[PDB]
RNA sequence: UUUAGAAGGAUUGCCGUCAGGAAAUUAGGUGCGCUUAGCAGUGUACCGCCGGAGGCGG
């Protein structure tokens, strides 16, 4: 009853085990969900008040 | 200088059938309404008169 999110911050093998049988690249995926870029305000348009 | 500036919600329709509210009753005792006044105000205006509309006599 926990979310992939909470397990990917601690890396409990509960996932460690389950992913590695179903894929070959859990290492690359976890680094891209744990260091995510932030949204930046860069421009405006006619649809923003 | 406004969470700025813009907008067609539309068309159609069978709610129905039945029925026992019912029985009993104690509202009762008492009681100070009350001292003053002018229907007045003026109590209403009448006949005329020429004129033709407009103006004085009793």
């Amino acid at each position: 009853g926990r979310t992939v999110m909470e397990h990917l911050q601690e890396d409990s093998a509960e996932l460690r085990h389950e992913m590695e049988e179903l894929t070959d690249k859990y290492d690359e995926i976890r680094d891209g969900i744990l260091n995510m870029p932030s949204m930046q305000p860069y421009r405006t348009n006619q649809f923003i008040k």
